[PDB]
């Protein structure tokens, strides 16, 4: 299926982050707050894999990084309104990603698109820290940010 | 030094391995697992997608996250069963479902059963549209990987 870029891929902390968008999808179970395939404008996806700095956390470099909490903020140029979109983990035909069906609430135009990526919640993931089997890295405390200041929403490309 | 619980199993879309080795220190320390000092060992359930596998959108060999894994231990000659809830974590060699464990009934031969449940309803999704989506669906009842003659003789380290 056709994917369109949001902007240039970013390397932030131990993460390589890509952003793409494409036609709205039908998800099962549907994230309850996300617009249906009919009501959405598009599906946005954050593709997140460990980079070389991720090795210190125990991830294989290039592997998908699960259990993260990803939120996107969309803000049309010249507007003070900011849309907050919670992404959810899911599999598509091409593997796991974090994503959401969305609506660009202020219509066609240029938007600032920001992904804020939080490490796993305290009780959802652990690291081995003993010298023998452990890792020397640790999860980031402040969310990591990947952003594009001039994304053009020019309507469906499908 | 890692030791197998038994031979790897292929159950549905999962390639499941079980190994044990010395206790580890985890941060945060999960649920009610014993500390590195209190534990007998660390047991890991290594779960990766097999060819069947691709039907859910995974790539062969990929770690399968968001699963809920529990182990049941029963010493031969005993009616008692100990439940071990595994937690997701990274070690220096990558992601695993693991747990520090203290064998309540001590030394002996055990029946070891891993029950693997698909992600919770609100924890994961599949694209199901024709265009972007997948044909497979998660399993309802937990998948089982079992070894009947696991020998616990004490630390091998
Ligand atoms: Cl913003
Ligand atoms: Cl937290
Ligand atoms: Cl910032
Ligand atoms: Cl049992």
């Amino acid at each position: 299926f056709d994917e369109f870029p949001i902007g240039e891929d970013r390397d932030v902390g131990p993460l390589h982050v890509g952003g793409v968008y494409f036609q709205p999808v039908e998800m099962h179970p549907a994230p309850g707050a996300q617009p249906s395939k009919e009501e959405a404008d598009c599906h946005i996806e954050a593709d997140i894999h460990a980079n070389e700095a991720g090795k210190d956390l125990g991830y294989g470099v290039g592997d998908f990084v699960p259990y993260l909490r990803v939120v996107a903020f969309l803000q049309k140029h010249g507007s003070e309104k900011v849309q907050k979109v919670m992404f959810a983990p899911m599999n598509a035909g091409d593997g796991p990603h974090y994503g959401a069906n969305v609506k660009f609430e202020e219509g066609l135009g240029t938007y600032k698109v920001r992904f804020e990526i939080a490490a796993p919640s305290h009780d959802e993931y652990s690291l081995h820290i003993d010298e023998q089997t452990g890792v020397s890295g640790r999860f980031w405390s402040e969310p990591l940010v990947a952003e594009w200041d001039d994304f053009e929403w020019k309507g469906p490309q499908w």
